[PDB]
């Protein structure tokens, strides 16, 4: 019923120069080895990991870019440190481009097992991450845009124009995804994430609520900022139940990725907020209502070790068909939050009839 794919090889992707780096190899270890001890793992069926073809990579990237991060595969330490401060917030070891590889070929071998009904959902325990990679630069710990390459990998072996969600809830906005669909009919990308009028990385004002999608894409671009606050489960609740899934429901998604960052939960060092692992699988489980339940959970950020295993493996537990947790729809919400949202609806009322 639901695929799971983990590959420990992706752990060599390391820091040479801080150890202590948050994106450690671990994440993806912990959150595996917390699928064991709640006995989830055997619940699930394995999904084989790959690496994805330089073929596959050019469906969103940049011959130039490919080239560039494959040729860090034998540099000597020097230029790895080098290669790495040409770009924001990048570390490079002489297998992040082999890790990177297997972290788009796992996600691709998930959607594929997906779309031939052989799974109904999955999850991706992949590293590095990818929703701030660009068509042609790495950055914020990531390569390769996974999310986006998979939901090309998605179209290209079943319909060109498939209708394909991408919810990012990562607490950093998907500057990468949202570029490269930006005027994409075919692609929504909807991005709940902290934004403090721009201040909060990735320090840029593409991730504001006016920036809707480009021509044909006008409206398939969906950004909802957090301000001035510290989100936790009420305000997450109320963005899906105002802005996600009416909007998802309007699109009627043939497929559903989330580019599942926990680096929104509680206890997280870079995000500071306090998303519970109910509250995230409460988003799993709503959005399990769409796309007759085609749904590819891909891991991105997320720091704490203890908090990522719980609320990725609540997630799982989610897409096994487990009952979907109690929350409180009544909480009032922090005021900050109520202006976001307002705002969001006021920037996509005129694209989507379900908010009108
Ligand atoms: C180089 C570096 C390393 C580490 C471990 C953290 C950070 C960091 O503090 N950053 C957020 C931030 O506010 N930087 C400001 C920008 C304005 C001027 C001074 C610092 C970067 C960052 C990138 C990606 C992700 C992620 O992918 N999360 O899922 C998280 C953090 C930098
Ligand atoms: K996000
Ligand atoms: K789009
Ligand atoms: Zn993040």
């Amino acid at each position: 019923i639901t695929g799971l794919v983990y590959d420990q090889r992706m752990m060599l992707h390391h820091n040479m120069w801080d150890s202590h780096h948050p994106e450690l190899p671990q994440r993806i270890s912990r959150i595996f080895s917390r699928h064991e001890e709640l006995r989830l793992l055997s619940r699930c069926h394995r999904i084989p990991a790959r690496l994805a073809t330089e073929e596959e990579l050019a469906l969103c990237h940049s011959s130039k870019h490919i080239s560039i991060i494959k040729s860090s595969e034998h540099m000597k330490p020097r230029d790895l440190n080098r290669l790495g401060d040409e770009y924001n917030s990048i570390f490079i070891s002489n297998e992040s481009y082999t890790c990177a590889l297997l972290a788009a070929g796992s996600c691709f071998n998930s959607a594929q097992a997906i779309l031939t009904g052989q799974v109904r959902n999955a999850v991706a325990i992949v590293r590095p991450p990818g929703h701030h990679a660009e068509k042609d630069t790495a950055c914020g710990f990531c390569f390769f845009n996974t999310a986006a390459l998979t939901a090309r990998y998605a179209q290209s072996i079943t319909r060109e124009s498939l209708r394909v969600l991408i919810v990012d809830w990562d607490v950093h906005h998907g500057n990468g995804t949202q570029h490269i669909f930006e005027e994409d009919d075919s692609v929504l990308y909807i991005s709940l994430h902290r934004y403090e009028d721009g201040a909060f990385f990735p320090n840029s004002e593409d991730a504001n609520y006016d920036k809707v999608g480009l021509g044909k894409g006008r409206g398939y671009n969906v950004n909802i900022p957090w301000n001035g606050g510290k989100m936790g489960d009420p305000e997450y609740m109320a963005a899906f139940h105002h802005l996600v899934m009416p909007i998802a429901r309007e699109f009627a998604p043939e497929l559903v990725l989330v580019s599942a960052g926990f680096d929104a939960a509680r206890g997280d060092p870079l995000g500071g907020f306090q998303v519970t692992p109910e509250g995230y699988a409460h988003l799993t489980h709503q959005l399990m209502s769409l796309a007759a339940g085609r749904v590819l959970i891909i891991l991105e950020g997320g720091y704490n070790l203890t908090s990522i295993s719980e609320s990725m493996s609540m997630c799982t537990s989610m897409l096994l068909g487990d009952s979907p947790p109690s929350l409180d729809h009544l909480t009032p919400l922090k005021t900050s939050a109520t202006v976001s949202i307002n705002n969001v609806l006021r920037a996509h009322a005129p694209f989507w009839s379900s908010l009108r």
